């Protein structure tokens, strides 16, 4: 039994639930949000304006959440460190708070009794894993682990595959990007980051990440060639990264798509996926790949220049990836 | 000789400075908001989503904002009592925050050394006025006043016309309106209005509003004879009010729209206007009236039973009328 | 088993083939459309960006569009005459195509060997009927009838609870209602319609019906007591009825609410819906219900002057009442 | 006087002739669109949902449309053969329906008694042009021509600037770019564009373009050296090049910015723009520059390899240039 408890029961915390409630290893003992009372987190739980409704009963009693039965308890602490994991029984902590992403303060709830945490986002410090990619290199001594962005989980899959068939030497990347929780529904204060707090559905928006270095921290070899930047454009949720990059060997798209393919039917089944359907973005909502080949968008320059386009889920392939990530550390851990 | 000061240097912050940089007898000496700084000041007030470009330059110099050559001095208070209103000679205060809409809270403005506040939204205790409406009922006396809501500036001036003609025996109104900043991009927490809360581009949402109800305070005969409710729809500003009216005279539809079409040539020019043509809200984007009788787009069941179309840009319109409830109070304590 | 062929394989015509393949007595012997071919239709039919993607396996082969084994013909004829129904031993037509809504079009279905058609819409012709109000009235000699449109899907059993229990004396309907196929993407003609032409998500945008008017065709004793119109906003699925009723009985909100809850889990069960809870419009995303009654969105205002408020998803509630209604009209003809 | 007709008086054709109304040497004789009559189209050009109400006056007569006193003849011919261009006095004719984009369409204009055609598109058939880039290549013997897209007019100013400073060794594109009114508003049918029959306020929707590979017709010095792709996206209007391009000498990306910088103080000013402000796509809402360089939204992995962002109105910025080429044209002819 994986006994587990979600910090911060936003986007990701819920839909980690969601994913959770699905695998018969895992047991969620509870959650902690101190903006969602237990009333309030069955209501925000049941409905959902990107994935529907719960298929299933979702109410609360006292200050338990109970989803088909099963209890799930709501603490309500701004200090991780206040939460009881320990005398709840939770293992492990799923930290999807936003709030708590460097190893000094997701290290505050195994001071509250559990043993292991995943970041659900970059961290600055933690080590920083990828299903599909390096989580193969999880040993059971690191206690506090990132599963780094949802951008990340993208390009990374994919620019392991192009750099394994024909060698990446040097890429750059956009992702065109779902709006999300950071940003504004009309123009207001957003002090660290200007564009940020412009009309979030009437704009196009330049945004910078970190997703592209990332992917040189999961696959060593690409460390330092590979940068990149974002556009957030006015849909909800899906996500689709624009990767153009230079090739070491020459290649036709054809052959491209084609190693992409293998690695979608085998090493990379649910994780990469691959289509040459006419594929739009709500065509991946709900999605669990952590990356989407779409084999008709993209377009070759030259045998060694080419854009390849791949789609995410960013909420609901994320949320998946770190149940994914959860299992396997359980597994290795055990 | 009006020398004024905003709080809140928001949607309605900083629209009443666009308009109040078009008055003569204006003179803006400072604002006031502690999540933005002089530089993006500048920025916040150049750039708008909206309402485009300001045409005029803008720049920041050290603590002041600079535009076309004025300099306005920018403070940074989370408290207003910390504003220096009178050693800066601010005699009038904008209080357009949200945050401090009781008599408790402006208050703390005149402590600050301003002389009279008005409140750019209800208030549960300062008195309120509809320009167009009562404002004639404003005493120099009165050192804290509200200028009521965007809902109920549209809906008293058609409210007014039509009492005063017809009658009005009861009427439900629903306001069709678009979205703002209290609420959320995705699914967040909002734990006083949980609907509120659903991401605000991709949803209907019902809302509760006492703008109806507050026509009852700025004209005392319609006291408990209006009420109704909110839709928020997914346009980023300009809203319309759907009054459904019972009347206490017989009328047709034509006799209807021609007493409007008079008020808004006469008594309420300038606040009340008049269309007959196809419009649709982004037509009225930066309209300065109150309210915008859409004389083809209402219906008449029986000579007593009617519904009632008017247009308000949420943000602009109501803006101008901040600064003109402001021009008033202002002439009248001479 | 209910042969049946579809015309017009759009927004209603794929979800009604959706709904018709859950239905054990259904057969879904043929499609039509003249802008669809066999392989798009397999693509329009797999991919929604609306509704998902279908669960089941989705391909073209040859002429017929092949959904979980079963193989549907796809003809593309433009002329209704043409379409070889009765070869094809179809015995009734969907007809949601939005060209054929008169009995004169209509018949043309049977001239080609079908034997009874269902338009999908109003018709100025062809008796109407709304499941769960008066598909009891159907007799098997109508061989052409009309399910309404979804507007009057949703107030019509609202009107017979409310009517039925209190009396309905007037009223006044606003549907807030999310874009359709008819509309435009930018500003564009619309020389029948012209607010109809301008930017469907960008505009709040008035428009006429007959939906309330209808409802004195489906409840004759409500025949000149209902009348209404309709606001367009940037939704893509889902709409909200806005009923502003007199009633000839007094009743509390409480009362009102009771009479509604109680008609949904009886006589009206699956076709009337009620809920108690914090709803937006995304909420109601492929509901099945006509008409979801909200009961904490009203409001009243006198004992007998209430606004009641009802939800609809206006693409798959409707689908699945065509498709009731189908199944009531084979069994009444049996 | 250039006197001049427009065909197609749809987005393009109405801003087309806003811009021409601002000219003093252009006299705009007529207008022809089958859709629209005089009135309608009084009404299209008076109201706009994204560049607002035209400020003057709009009023139809017969058939004659009239701004500000002066009459424009309104036509309603779908076959440009029949359009009384040369009765009417037309030298020159605006081909903006989308329809008649190649010699052997825009050829009717002239055997109509026209003179000149300028098509506001990609043409198969005739010359291309980018003003700033290659109108100094018109010749008075070109009768049809063609201003290319919005796109190309965005990436060719910028890859001229860079190539002649730098040089171009290759370079990918993508086009994030505000929805046209060739896409729907719900999935419906578009069978030589599946992916663009999906729903247009809801998805990210990728599409071919030959924007990219254009530039090397303007610029024959880059011809193959360009290419790359698009993807539609929410907004209504404004759209952003995001070019990767690999340069011959090595850069700093503050001596790629001066350069840009420079151009457009100098031989390229009006055409392209430079901005280092946190702007956002409603920034450049009305802009008239062909390409507007974002300073601070560009980034560089090396020396030789870039990613350069530059923004657009495609429809203002595009009906700008038309009228400009228009102008250059008939200096060049008479
Ligand atoms: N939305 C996405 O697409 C996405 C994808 C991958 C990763 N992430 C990352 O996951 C994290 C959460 O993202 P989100 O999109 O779910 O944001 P969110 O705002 O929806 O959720 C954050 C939740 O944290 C809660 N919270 C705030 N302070 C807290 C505290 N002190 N203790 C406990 N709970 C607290 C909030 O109440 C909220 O419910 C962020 O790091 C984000 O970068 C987001
Ligand atoms: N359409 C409209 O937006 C509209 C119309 C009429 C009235 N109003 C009302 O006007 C008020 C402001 O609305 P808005 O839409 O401009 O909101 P907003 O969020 O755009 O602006 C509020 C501003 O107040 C600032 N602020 C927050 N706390 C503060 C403090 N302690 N001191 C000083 N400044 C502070 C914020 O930083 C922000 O800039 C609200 O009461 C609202 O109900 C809004
Ligand atoms: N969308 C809704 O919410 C809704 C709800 C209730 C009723 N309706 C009604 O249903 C009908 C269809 O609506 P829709 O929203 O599905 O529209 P739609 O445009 O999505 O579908 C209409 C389909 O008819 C096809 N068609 C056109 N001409 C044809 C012909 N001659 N023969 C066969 N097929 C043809 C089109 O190619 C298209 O696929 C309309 O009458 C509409 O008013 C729509
Ligand atoms: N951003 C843009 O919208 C943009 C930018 C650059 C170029 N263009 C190009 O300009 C052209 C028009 O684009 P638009 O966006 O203005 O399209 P639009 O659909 O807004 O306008 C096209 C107009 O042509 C009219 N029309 C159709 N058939 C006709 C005929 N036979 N005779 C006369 N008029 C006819 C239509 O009624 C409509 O008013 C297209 O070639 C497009 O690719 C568009």
């Amino acid at each position: 039994a994986i006994k587990i408890g979600i910090n911060g029961f936003g986007r990701i915390g819920r839909l980690v639930l969601r994913v959770a409630l699905g695998r018969k290893d895992i047991e969620v003992v509870a959650v902690n949000d101190p903006f969602i009372a237990p009333d309030y987190a069955a209501y925000m739980f049941k409905y959902d304006s990107t994935h529907g409704r719960y298929k299933g009963e979702v109410t609360a009693s006292g200050d338990d959440l109970v989803i088909d039965g099963h209890k799930i308890k709501v603490f309500q602490e701004r200090d991780p460190a206040n939460i009881p994991w320990g005398k709840s029984g939770v293992d492990y902590v799923i930290e999807s708070t936003g709030v708590f992403t460097k190893l000094e303060g997701a290290q505050k709830h195994i001071d509250a009794g559990a043993k292991k945490v995943i970041i659900t986002a970059p961290s600055a410090d933690a080590p920083m894993f990828v299903v599909g990619v390096n989580e193969d290199k999880y040993t059971p001594d690191l206690k506090i682990i990132s599963n780094a962005s949802c951008t990340t989980n993208c390009l990374a899959p994919l620019a392991k595959v192009v750099n394994d068939t024909f060698g990446i030497e040097e890429g750059l990347m956009t992702t065109v990007h779902s709006i999300t929780a950071t940003q504004k529904t009309v123009d207001g204060p957003s002090h660290k980051d200007w564009r940020g707090g412009r009309t979030a559905s009437g704009n196009i928006i330049p945004s910078s990440t970190g997703a592209a270095k990332a992917v040189g921290k999961v696959i060593p070899e690409l460390n330092g060639k590979l940068t990149g930047m974002s556009l957030r454009v006015p849909t909800t949720d899906v996500s689709v990264v624009d990767l153009t990059v230079r090739l070491k060997k020459a290649a036709s798209y054809e052959e491209i798509a084609q190693a992409i393919k293998k690695a979608s039917e085998g090493p990379l089944k649910g994780v990469l996926g691959y289509t040459e359907d006419a594929v739009v973005s709500t065509d991946f909502l709900g999605s669990s790949y952590s990356s989407i080949f779409d084999e008709k968008a993209g377009i070759l320059l030259s045998p060694t220049f080419v854009k390849l386009i791949s789609w995410y889920d960013n909420e609901y392939g994320y949320s998946t990836r770190v149940v994914d990530l959860l299992e396997h550390v359980a597994k290795a851990s055990a």
